[PDB]
């Protein structure tokens, strides 16, 4: 599996791609049989077409920005967790959402599972 | 209480950090379900049940000199789960150290911690 140091780099790269809005590059980071639970508690999304559609819905408009708010925490079994903030629009107003993603990677360095922890308690209107 | 709401998860997980910070091992253990599992660090074998969990915390905190604080808000779900970032400050090998951690917790229908997973490794340790 990817080393702890490699997990930190991969998870940081993911946030960079979200921040620039490169949907195709994001989808390429995922394994074929990957699942996305975003927000955690909702049914998993699976399939590359479905994951692409998910990121199109969220990022296609542009005007989404994302940045790490602390270091990536990485394990020795190919997993990590990271805190970040998303800037977006809600009800036509600028808002911020605080999120933690948990990721497991496969032996090819691709995302096998992603779980995103957030709810309305993590939303701020600006 | 019942299965915690997102707000309640935020309060429970914040109280957990306060208990680590003060080092009240028996109060920490009470927050766990009787048959809870802890994986700390994630990737190592799970610890099962309050006796083992108490032994684990007494090894980690019984020496005193540990301080913990949240470094950002608790993230909570609507199915009794949450995740939080925090920093632990300790003294080791004659050096003040800091460890950055994220804990993920799942709560049961009585408001007790059913599972805890702690994400960290040596890449998250800073010595002085
Ligand atoms: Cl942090
Ligand atoms: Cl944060
Ligand atoms: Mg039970």
């Amino acid at each position: 599996l990817p080393t702890a140091q490699e997990v930190q780099g991969l998870m940081a790269r993911y946030i960079e791609l979200v921040d620039v809005g490169d949907i195709e590059a994001i989808v390429q980071m995922y394994a074929d049989d990957a699942t996305v639970e975003d927000p955690f508690g909702q049914p998993p999304i699976h399939g590359r077409e479905q994951i692409a559609a998910f990121y199109r819905q969220g990022l296609g408009g542009g005007k989404v920005r994302a940045c790490l708010t602390g270091p990536v925490r990485a394990s020795h079994n190919g997993c990590g967790a990271m805190p970040f903030r998303v800037e977006m629009v809600w009800n036509g107003q600028p808002c911020a959402l605080d999120v933690i993603d948990v990721m497991r990677f496969d032996e090819h360095g691709r995302i096998q599972t992603m779980q995103a922890y957030w709810s309305e308690v993590n939303l701020s209107v600006r």
